[PDB]
Parts: structure tokens; C-alpha cells; sequence
């Protein structure tokens, strides 16, 4: 049923994997590193689920030569990866002395990167913010330091990596905003229901700050772009005969994704947000809205999941951070999104991902988009021998379905996305969940010296990729 004479994705469609600095790396005070706000928040006993940490995660720091040549074999066109702030600049400030080792190590991965023929799409920010940022003026929480010191030192590194022309300032603000400060389950670990709100504008003009600065002094020399990194897992109507619910599974996006996206490119936070959270959501000054509106070169695009969403009759209490809705897998009807993986909020669901797709184009009228993240974990398969991990077919059919579905957004609905990056390219240090969860495609031997085995999954996207992009 396929027809015989289509012209498949663009031949300049890229394709790769993605991994995060701190999730990975490891030599966390090696080179001068400086320590991280999720460093410090390893140390505070019962934050991490398996009590582990990124001490060394899977020592990509010293094995660069290591992954490049995985990626390689794995035919890999693009590699996106994040830089440690607290590498460059272990204090973080704008007058703080810089760590050139830490320049020099991620220029010299460049090259290393290049020469194997791998384009580096560049995360700025991945969490990892510099520990005496937050102890100086609060971190994330200051709206006049924060964006200033971000701004110095992503022209920092648009200075010292002039081979690059791909550029991401943060990677899902929302997860820094309200894990981060609002139910503290990850670092710095805060528990408030006015902070989330705080950090997520500053995130914004932070972002701005940066994307002004790298248009006007950078871009043009490479014909480079840039853009912000946004998470989001599609909705469903619990009850789709209840209007309310089909209003609330629309709201609960606008309070996933809008709430960055509609202030980038439309000027200002969505209306049910102002709505719910009133005083509690600043506003922009005429400098920020300047900084902040148009402000993304791409649309770069974070999904995993979707949900079925129920309306709630009971008004919004100060603690919400969804929208005043319940976030189910299970509709009225009794019908589920997917099946389980070893994350709970993870059901895989490849319809939402090109709703997704066509919902961010439709409103925001159909920017270039790069699938910056795409994954799975498996459920329970932390438990089985290494003969068993390595066949990964539940994350192939993940992968296989999901890709599809954006290949459908992008040929038929004419979704005008330029690129997909799997998450991960090898098994790593999720966060508060430890490496008790596996997203990676490629095992990673944490008990032997963190050796490198490609699961199934890892050798069926070059094969796929090959299908659906032209010659």
C-alpha cells in the first residue's frame, strides 16, 4: 500500500543520537571541572532512587575516541550532546576566571566529531548549572544575574567552537522549572508554588539573551541556527463527548508547551495560564518581550509519550503545575495509551508523536522543527542477563513506529521537520531514577568498566533511515 513513486525525506535530513553532559561524562572535578547543582544534590541522601550519581556515569569524558567510533558504525549523520557549564566556567559568573581545559577538551571532540564526518548539534544547557551560581544569587531564580551570566557564557562557547553551526540554548526549561522547584525531585531539590514560574521566565530571557547575541555576532559567520529545546507528550480527551475534557486535554498542552513556545512566538504566556496562576506568572518588561519573541530559529522538539486528560471540578490549587487536569493512561471508555516501560510516565503512543508534530506547526505556522529526543525504556530490563538486553525489540518497534509517524507528518501533512535524534545513544544516569532506567540503545556494562554493546535497536535506524531519506 506504499506508493512506488515518492520522493522520500530530504537527502540533507539529518539523523543521530543524543546524550546529555552530567548524564553521562562522569569525571566530575577532572580538568577543573566545577561542581554542579546536580552534583551537590547526588550527595543529599534518598534525592536518587537507586542512591547513585554521575561520578562516573559512562567516563565519556575520557573516551571521546570511544563513542565517535560507535557512532560511526552505527551510521549516525548528527550527534547531539550538551556542554558542562561548570567545565568551562566552574564558577559559572561572567567575571569568573574560565577553565581553558574545558574549552579545549569539547574543541578538540569537535574536531574528532567532524573528521569522522558527524555533525555536533550543541546543547548549552542541560541542567547541569554551575553550584555557585545557585549559592551566589539563587541561580535560576534571579531575573537580572542569571540571564546575564548565561548570555557570557554561551558567547563563550559560540567564541571557542566556531566549527559549529548548530546551537541549543536549554533543554526542557520546564523540567529545570518545576522538578526543580516546585516538587523538588530534582536539583536544586525546591519545593514552591510561586518559584517554577520564576525560573521558567527567566529561562526565556536567558535564552533570548543568548539567541540575540549569536544572530548579531556569530551566525552569519557559518550560516549557523539556533533555537531552544521544548518537551511535550501529546493529549487525548478522557471523555470526548465532554467538551470540558477536550478543553483540558488543548489546555494542559498550553501549560506543557505553550508555556515557553506561545511567549517565542507570539509574545506572551498562554491565557489559561494567566488565567490559573495570576500574579504568580511575571511578566515581560519591554526589554524581555524584545529578547524573547522570535527568538527561536528552529523549533527543536522533546517527545516521549501521550496521555488521556480529565477535567477536574475542583478549582486549581497553588500547588498545580499541569493545568487543573489528571493525566491518565486509561480514558472513559476503558481504552489504554500504550503499554509499560520501566518508566511510569512512559507509555509509548506513536500517533501522538506526529499530533504532536502538527499541532507545534499549526500554531506556530509550521517552523522548522528538529526532533531533538526520541526514546524509550524497556520495563524491567535492568533485570535481564546481557544476552537479553542487547535484543531490544521492544525499543526497534519504538523506534520504528515513531520514526514512521514522523515520516507521515513530514510527507503528508507537510510538517517541515529537519531532523531526529534518539534518546539515548547508549544506557545512562536517568536523573533521580539512577541507571535503574534504561534508555539507551547501546548497553552499557556498569559493573565491567562501562563497555560499549549495541543493542538491536541501536543497528536498525541507519537501515531505516536509508528507507525513508532520499539519495
Amino acid at each position: 500500500l506504499v506508493p512506488r513513486g515518492s520522493h522520500m525525506l530530504p537527502k540533507d535530513f539529518q539523523w543521530g543520537f543524543a546524550t546529555a553532559a552530567y548524564q553521562i561524562e562522569g569525571a566530575i572535578d577532572k580538568d577543573g571541572r566545577g561542581p554542579s547543582i546536580w552534583d551537590t544534590f547526588c550527595a543529599i541522601p534518598g534525592k536518587i532512587a537507586d542512591g547513585t550519581s554521575g561520578v562516573t556515569a559512562c567516563d565519556s569524558y575520557n573516551r571521546t575516541a570511544e563513542d565517535i567510533a560507535l557512532l560511526k558504525s552505527l551510521g549516525a549523520k548528527s550527534y547531539r550532546f550538551s556542554i558542562s557549564w561548570s567545565r568551562i566556567i566552574p564558577k559559572g559568573g561572567r567575571d569568573d576566571p574560565v577553565n581553558q581545559l574545558g574549552i579545549d577538551h569539547y574543541a578538540q571532540f569537535v574536531d574528532d566529531l567532524l573528521e569522522a564526518g558527524i555533525t555536533p548539534f550543541i546543547t548549552l544547557f542541560h541542567w547541569d548549572l554551575p553550584e555557585e551560581l545557585h549559592q551566589r544569587y539563587g541561580g535560576l531564580l534571579n531575573r537580572t544575574e542569571f540571564p546575564l551570566d548565561f548570555e557570557n557564557y554561551a558567547r563563550v562557547m559560540f567564541k571557542a567552537l566556531p566549527k559549529v553551526r548548530n546551537w541549543i540554548t536549554f533543554n526542557e526549561p520546564l523540567c529545570s522549572a518545576i522538578p526543580g522547584y516546585g516538587s523538588g525531585t530534582f536539583a536544586p531539590g525546591r519545593q514552591s508554588t510561586t518559584e517554577p514560574w520564576i525560573v521558567g521566565h527567566n529561562l526565556l530571557v536567558a535564552h533570548g539573551r543568548a539567541v540575540k547575541v549569536y544572530r548579531d555576532e556569530f551566525k552569519d559567520l557559518n550560516d549557523g541556527q539556533i533555537g531552544i529545546v521544548l518537551n511535550g507528550d501529546f493529549t487525548y480527551p478522557w471523555d470526548s463527548s465532554d467538551p470540558l475534557d477536550r478543553e483540558a486535554a488543548e489546555r494542559r498542552l498550553e501549560f506543557f508547551t505553550a508555556w515557553y513556545a506561545d511567549p517565542i512566538y507570539l509574545g506572551d504566556y498562554p491565557a489559561s495560564m494567566r488565567k490559573q496562576l495570576g500574579d504568580r506568572l511575571p511578566e515581560f518588561t519591554p526589554e524581555e518581550k524584545a529578547f524573547v519573541l522570535g527568538s527561536n530559529d528552529f523549533y527543536g522538539m522533546n517527545h516521549y509519550t501521550s496521555n488521556y486528560i480529565r477535567h477536574r471540578t475542583s478549582p486549581a490549587t497553588a500547588d498545580d503545575t499541569v493545568g487543573n487536569v489528571d493525566v491518565l493512561f486509561y480514558n472513559k471508555e476503558g481504552q489504554c495509551i500504550g503499554p509499560e516501560t520501566e518508566s511510569s510516565w512512559l507509555r509509548p503512543c506513536p500517533a501522538g508523536f506526529r499530533d504532536f508534530l502538527v499541532w507545534i506547526s499549526k500554531r506556530y505556522n509550521y517552523p522548522k522543527i528538529y526532533v531533538t529526543e526520541n526514546g524509550t525504556s524497556l520495563k524491567g530490563e535492568n533485570d535481564l542477563p546481557k544476552e537479553k538486553i542487547l535484543e531490544d525489540d521492544f525499543r526497534v518497534n519504538y523506534y520504528n513506529e515513531y520514526i514512521r509517524a514522523m515520516f507521515t507528518a513530514a510527507t503528508l501533512d507537510g510538517v517541515n521537520v529537519k531532523g531526529y535524534f534518539a534518546w539515548s545513544l547508549m544506557d545512562n544516569f536517568e536523573w533521580a531514577d539512577g541507571y535503574v532506567t534504561r534508555f539507551g540503545v547501546t548497553y552499557v556494562d556498569y559493573e565491567n568498566g562501562q563497555q560499549r554493546f549495541p543493542k538491536k535497536s541501536a543497528k536498525s535506524l541507519k537501515p531505516l533511515f536509508d528507507e525513508l531519506i532520499a539519495k
